């Protein structure tokens, strides 16, 4: 009738409440009416349509939304959209129901809310024992349907619109919670604390506890450590199964949801259990796909998290080792700065003949040493044309220098006159036109290392000092410039592509194993043949024997220095080639040999060296004749020798 | 009013779509009606009320939502409620609707639709060209009125839930990216790439590029995955130059309209806007600049891509920090490996010989032989493929691989390869090595070490037995005769060069994947258990022992604290020395047939290869009594146990005297 159109016009009129409950009261309390039904309420049909929801019966707004699954004879409705009655029963769905209800069921009228958009049941309106004549009629269906042919459209988009906004909120939470255990992928500890609390307040929960599979157990240290079989109890199936588990009862406990955690591939790598709900029976089924939401974001975090430990701690254990083959080596800030002091300074201001073959390095002070290293390498070009951060090559150089010993010829003193010789070579010789810039470059590198850590050596020759070992010592010296790389913001060769570094890594080790005399003769006859016939730039096998024997070369280079000079560190060479040990546990006259000795030096290593060395460069040739001059002045130091 | 009373009931039984958009046609195709208005439309007030929107004019439902400033003529409605009409619009406003609509203004009906929750215009309700007889009435206003008072509730709410339908997936778009980019914090290059594809599609731009600031410029890695085998070209602008520059400078977003309109802004491309924004880390240090270029179905940067710029541009900053900060990690342990590897010559126990080694069985000791412990045991008598079992067996019978939970597969890698790790001569090889470990193990049982050291400290030993001399060479050199020689200068010292290299040799191991039987140990303990094995092999100096000799003495002449540090320290140095020459406890036949392998070895090769044998009777007489004997004594005057050990030397010295004859 015209009439019932006045009620429901009434009725919309009222409905202009923003919260889908409120606008449930209001259309309840209206059926509550018209059907002299005791109490009335509508079930929701789920959005997967598996599942009915109750959060509103009579005029009582539930605290906690009901819900159970769509069944048979309740889920027939849905089906066939047929209205049906209490007659029409499973025990279940009126257990349930009256359950969920609270009391004695005489009537019931399921008339089905068909859409007239989607068109399909969307709810399940009920109406509950007729106050009185307990008589549900044809037509006590007909005004509840008519009711929603109005009411309907409105009732559901402002339930819609409250799904969304509770859906739009469980991800900015979710994102503020990924962006919280993100901010600790640093400690484990921590991270695994934070996966916790949050955890906790999104679900809701009175506690959780936080297991990580440790291989077969789980370890919920989460404060002491707990351990305990991988398999035992909620825990153990959970991360046997890796499929969550929800607990209405567990029988302060009560319910518990736990859930796996898996990494990239699916492999449960730890497990999580939350006990008890804060205002509520149990774990809502949307707590599950929010906790499976968390739980993604908990594994993948976990497994950056530890495999970052992993790395932090054995490279620590690298380290505690290393610093062992150093004999802790003190390059203090203060240390670097000062040598550092913007100023690199050039080669040219180091002096005129600086750079010149008859210079004698030895002739510097030896605070004004590592700056000429930083100029020597400068002006070759090696710190832009590699881009070596100063600080770390100011902190090499320091560390190199504070790294080699005392005795009176293998000292630092040595090996910058040496690395000297390098740079000579370089410029005099031109050897950018023979071998390519990362050769020049090991070479030098080389050259300050080769002699590390040394503590001197001692019918004998000089070649077994000067020279060779068992190669022993040189892999020594080699050994202890990787422990300097090896230290931190001393890696030169920090940027280098793994390709160049290996290569940085292997001419430092050939080279510094080339300065065993041993070795520079067994490959004697190979560098001969190369200087018989040329020497091929695209040889790579002739930018070995070069290398060698260029640092060969560098190593004796105090042969080619003026008759004094040599002289004056030939005393040093064999005051060390001639003392000390474990002859300790327990000269004059054996110095007259210094002549022959060093004669038979020159004559048959010596020489044979700067021979070759002119052999393939005329410009080294001054070098050749200043050995076979100095030879002879040693050669007139022998005529005193008595016979 | 029973009669509207019942076109509207009849209208609500009609709004039951699900799209705000078909509610509105249905609104307005009965307002288009009931008002004799031409055309009808609805313009919404912004959440933020600053703005008015119209999706719907007439009954077209626009390709594309119509907006505009919520003005001043059009803005007073909104403020004190009141419906006005084209004669109290300014012909600036009046111009904009004809525009908007395109056709004659004559007349025009805006009512507005305030919230019966909210009590707030909500929309703005505009009747356009009243049909003939252009007159919009007093009551033309009200039938509008009546309409959404029923009508509005319903609108306002699909209209509602369609903008949160829309804010939920743009929270879901940025989950998937934040999941995307947190899955790849290893190689900063596959991470960063990501950046770009799910920037460049989050904000919808032609192109994007990233840059990491490297100290005082932008840097900029070439890829899709070209291959870097030997890197793959690097892009570098000064920091502070151009867009990038004063982004990366001034640590701010900027939008860009036009480009070319900027002081800042050819071979093809001619680019359009740009949209750039910083990175920064925790505290707000930009760390990169990310620039987009070229907005993709539209003129420019939506005021709202800038926000969701700066949203993800958190992500960014967050995995590209941790990143990097893990790639310097790898890095400095691959700079390492890549070193330790070569220190090795690289040794390789595959994952065959360990299992095969490995076989469930570590077989206890007993199972060895009878007297495998006594004293009079002969290690060099087992077979070689039999050794590193033994190995696993003695360890296992001190109750090391438990007590300190030794992974076995680990401890079985660890053993193979300091094995793998001796070399060849006669003397100094892995025999004499697991000879004189086995002389350690003895002295632990025969003497019950467990009493006088701690337990690490046994530990620590033992794996000193196993190392002392790996990667040795044969030790011998020119000889200042062969007469004029002692041998305390091979089965001794060195300069501690070697000593230290064999140290050094056995940490390469230990710093080899799986083989860091070392693990679990507490930093403390790591630690100390290195030191221990550093002071042992250097101990392994005869210079060294020398040394020490005359305070191993007074040690054994005033008992042995068990509490002294400085004896533990002592009592390691010389049980280390014992175990090395241990063979000179051995029987005759079996000290005489070793001193072949020290005397073979002792004389020959090295650097005179490249540039007498009557004195190994006094020169191993000399040994003996100078070295080897006050040794053994000191081990007797210490342990009464380690009394046969003496006077086993002490009767092989006799021997030698005969031999001497
Ligand atoms: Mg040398
Ligand atoms: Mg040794
Ligand atoms: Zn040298
Ligand atoms: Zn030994």
């Amino acid at each position: 009738y015209t009439d019932r159109d006045r009620k429901i016009l009434q009725l919309c009129g009222e409905l202009y409440d923003l919260d889908a409950s409120s606008l449930q009261l209001k259309v309840l309390q209206y059926l509550q009416q018209e059907t002299r039904a005791s109490r009335c309420c509508l079930l929701l049909v789920s959005e997967d349509n598996l599942q009915l929801s109750c959060k509103v019966i009579g005029d009582k707004v539930l605290g906690e939304e009901v819900s159970f699954p769509l069944t048979g004879c309740l889920g027939q409705v849905v089906e066939d959209k047929k209205s049906i009655q209490l007659k029409d029963l499973t025990s279940e769905d009126v257990q349930q129901l009256q359950s969920m209800l609270g009391c004695e069921l005489q009537a019931m009228l399921c008339v089905p809310v068909i859409s007239r958009a989607t068109d399909q049941v969307v709810a399940l309106a009920c109406a509950f024992n007729k106050l009185e004549g307990d008589l549900f009629t044809d037509e006590d269906e007909h005004v509840i349907q008519h009711c929603f042919h109005y009411t309907s459209t409105v009732l559901t988009s402002t339930l819609a619109f409250q799904k969304e906004q509770k859906l739009k909120c469980e991800c900015q939470a979710l994102l503020q919670v990924a962006k919280n255990l993100f901010t600790h992928l640093d400690d484990v500890s921590v991270l695994l604390q934070e996966i916790i609390t949050e955890a906790r307040n999104l679900s809701n929960a009175e506690i959780c506890s936080v297991f990580l599979l440790d291989q077969n157990e789980l370890v919920a240290k989460v404060s002491y450590e707990i351990r305990i079989p991988a398999d035992q109890g909620i825990a153990g199936h959970v991360a046997t199964t890796g499929q969550i588990l929800n607990i209405p009862d567990a029988y302060r406990t009560r319910n518990i949801l736990c859930f796996p955690i898996k990494n990239e591939n699916q492999e449960v790598i730890g497990v999580a259990e939350l006990v008890n709900k804060i205002n509520g029976p149990w774990f809502s089924k949307f707590d599950e796909d929010l906790a499976t939401a968390f739980s993604i974001y908990c594994g993948i975090s976990i497994a950056h998290s530890l495999l970052y430990k992993k790395v932090n701690e054995a490279q620590y254990r690298s380290h505690l080792a290393n610093e062992m083959m150093m004999y802790h080596m003190k390059v203090s800030d203060d240390e670097y700065t000062k040598l550092l002091h913007d100023g690199i300074q050039p080669v040219a201001a180091i002096d005129s003949n600086f750079a010149s073959f008859t210079y004698t390095p030895r002739s510097l002070p030896e605070d004004d040493t590592s700056m000429a290293i930083l100029s020597m390498l400068q002006d070759m070009n090696f710190i832009n044309n590699y881009k070596i951060d100063c600080p770390t090559l100011a902190r090499f150089c320091l560390m190199v220098k504070k790294g080699y010993r005392d005795p009176p010829y293998h000292n630092w003193m040595h090996a910058f006159s040496v690395s000297h010789f390098c740079y000579l070579l370089y410029k005099n010789l031109e050897l950018t036109n023979y071998l390519e810039d990362i050769e020049i470059f090991a070479l030098f590198i080389s050259c300050m290392c080769h002699d590390l850590d040394h503590r001197g050596t001692n019918k004998s020759v000089l070649a077994a000092l000067y020279s060779s070992e068992g190669s022993v010592m040189e892999r020594h010296h080699f050994a202890q410039a990787i422990a300097i790389l090896n230290t931190h913001g001393c890696n030169i060769f920090d940027h280098f592509s793994r390709k160049d570094y290996q290569r940085m890594l292997d001419l430092m080790r050939d080279i510094i194993l080339a300065t065993d005399l041993a070795h520079h003769l067994r490959i004697f006859k190979d560098l001969q043949k190369m200087a018989e016939v040329g020497y091929d730039r695209n040889n790579k096998q002739h930018h070995r024997l070069l290398l060698c024997l260029l640092m060969t070369s560098c190593d004796l280079s105090d042969q080619t220095k003026g008759w004094k000079t040599t002289r004056k560190i030939a005393e040093l060479i064999y005051k060390e080639f001639f003392s000390q040990g474990d002859l300790e546990k327990a000269m004059d006259r054996e110095k007259a040999y210094i002549p022959e000795l060093q004669i038979s030096f020159m004559e048959h290593i010596a020489m044979p060296i700067y021979k070759l060395l002119q052999d393939l460069f005329p410009k080294a040739a001054e070098l050749y004749e200043r050995v076979a001059s100095n030879r002879e002045h040693w050669t007139k130091v022998s005529h005193l020798v008595p016979r």
